[PDB]
């Protein structure tokens, strides 16, 4: 019953392990398997079985899909003009050396975020397999990956992702037609046991959703990972056919996880062996995804289901917490601090960050109650810090290292101050148009986090520019200055 159930993981992590010691679509389908993880398939589960979202709330898998559609027709092709190797290039010459570091706090934050939610999706899978808590799941599984990153010394994420199409298409049929489950045409929109899943937005919300759809679409173009693969194709034409085909392939990707969610949302939970509570009373509805795959599922699919798709997302963990290390040995602490690998020194660094990221992520993942939660806020800062000065890199001129420090505190100001549901926060500002959520943490209704980013623009070329006039004629003497952009 549960102890097979390591077996059903143990068997499958070899397979993934042992073939990675071994025209074109290749890319594009490994370029699908950055974004396609354990929060994807989790959290687009959770939006539209928790009620009061419905599907129009689930709006990460439209807005991933179709940021990678807009990298290619307008970022892509102007950036491989003047040769950058990295998207850390761009910032250094302009805007110093050392401003690069600072910039890269934000994406260091993301990049942490998306580590926890990954912890959270395995805590749960681990959780329902052998019946064990929450608090202790996702410490063991933090505790493995850190320890696997370090003490461990080729496709793996083709085979990841070839795992979880198999597996989530073979169950979902099953489960579809169980007794239980009735008819998925008629719950979209006549609320048989609870509120249809197809979703609604009011008159009220609707520029809450566009500011929401803005920050989850133009936040995912500035991450590393899409430009470092980008920049390094030979052929322009052929970054962008690559993200379009990836583009594709996450729509594509993004089918069988709404139909668990429908499925888990039109259930008789007290006709299977869940009991009388439903998975949104019991504050347990982030396990949609595994607890359908395993109750509604037969005995022999589940165990060959719910293996593949944990093993599939164990091995993605492993490139994240050592990419995240290697960025902060490199680019947030090594420049400017001149050090080399001696004995006490970066390598040491770079070893101690594994388990303080490992650290970090499993204790957020502990505190926070929801991946979705967890993969939104991985898509905020980089959209209020990155990008407002990234558009100004590429395309305005004129931008000095003045102007980046007024915008990077003017929009952490309105951030900070404006609050946050998801972590525990009360706002400062009261933005018209608040209202109680929980009888606790207030929830704005104002687009607060687009006025912020605009905000960050607008000051970043003004401040800019009244600094070059500042340091030519009529006003200043010019050899009292910080920094010299002039
Ligand atoms: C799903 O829920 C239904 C109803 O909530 C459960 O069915 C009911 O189970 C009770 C338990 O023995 C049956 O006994 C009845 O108890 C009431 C209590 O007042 C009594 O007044 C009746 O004379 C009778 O003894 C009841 O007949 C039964 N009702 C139906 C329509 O089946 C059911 O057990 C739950 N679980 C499932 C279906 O897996």
């Amino acid at each position: 019953f549960h102890v097979e159930g390591l077996i059903a993981i143990i068997v499958f992590y070899l397979l993934i392990l042992l073939v990675g010691i071994w025209g074109l679509l290749v890319g594009g389908f490994t370029m699908t398997a950055t974004w396609v993880g354990g929060g994807y398939i989790n959290g687009t589960a959770e939006a539209v079985y928790v009620p009061g979202y419905g599907l129009a709330w689930a709006q990460a898998p439209i807005g991933y899909s179709l940021s990678l559609i807009l990298g290619g027709l307008f970022f892509a092709k102007p950036m491989r003009s003047k040769g950058y190797v990295t998207m850390l290039d761009p910032f250094q010459q302009i805007y110093g050396k050392r401003m690069g570091g600072l910039l890269f706090i934000p994406a260091l934050m993301g990049e942490m975020f998306w580590a926890a939610a990954i912890f959270s999706a395995l805590g749960a899978t681990i959780s329902v397999i052998i019946d064990v808590d929450m608090h202790i799941s996702v410490i063991i599984s933090a505790l493995i990956a850190t320890l696997y990153t370090l003490v461990g010394g080729a496709y793996t994420d083709v085979v990841q992702l070839f795992c979880i199409f198999v597996g989530l298409w073979i169950s979902v049929p099953f489960a579809l037609s169980h007794p239980a489950v009735a008819d998925i045409g008629f719950t979209a929109v006549h609320a048989k046991y609870q509120k249809p899943w197809l979703g609604t937005v009011d008159s009220s919300e609707v520029y809450s959703w566009l500011d929401s759809f803005l920050l989850l679409m133009l936040g995912g173009i500035p991450w590393q990972a899409y430009f470092q693969r980008v920049l390094s194709s030979s052929s322009a034409t052929y970054a962008q056919v690559l993200s379009f085909l990836a583009a594709f392939g996450c729509l594509v990707m993004a089918i069988p996880a709404i139909l668990i969610g429908a499925i888990g949302a039109s259930t008789d939970w007290n006709q299977t062996a869940y009991g009388l509570p439903d998975p949104k009373t019991t504050e347990e509805a982030d396990m949609i995804l595994p607890i359908v795959l395993q109750y509604l599922c037969p005995v022999y699919i589940s165990f060959f289901g719910l293996g593949a798709v944990s093993a599939a997302v164990m091995s993605s963990a492993d490139s994240s917490i050592l990419s995240a290390s290697s960025m902060f040995a490199r680019n947030i602490y090594q420049l400017s601090f001149r050090q080399n690998a001696s004995d006490k020194e970066i390598v040491w660094v770079m070893r101690i960050t594994v388990f303080v990221f490992g650290a970090s992520a499993t204790a957020m993942a502990l505190l926070t109650k929801t991946v979705y939660g967890l993969w939104y806020l991985s898509s905020d800062l980089v959209y209020i810090v990155i990008f407002p000065q990234l558009l100004c890199v590429l395309f305005v001129k004129g931008t000095n290292t003045y102007g980046a420090v007024a915008g990077y505190v003017s929009g952490l100001f309105l951030r900070i101050t404006g609050g946050e549901p998801y972590l525990y926060l009360q706002p400062l500002i009261f933005y018209p148009g608040y209202y109680p959520d929980d009888n606790g943490i207030y929830n704005q209704k104002f687009p607060f986090k687009t006025l912020a980013m605009v905000t960050s623009f607008l000051t970043n070329i003004c401040i800019s520019y009244l600094a070059k006039y500042l340091f030519e004629s009529g006003t200043l003497p010019p050899k009292l200055d910080v920094f010299d952009a002039v």
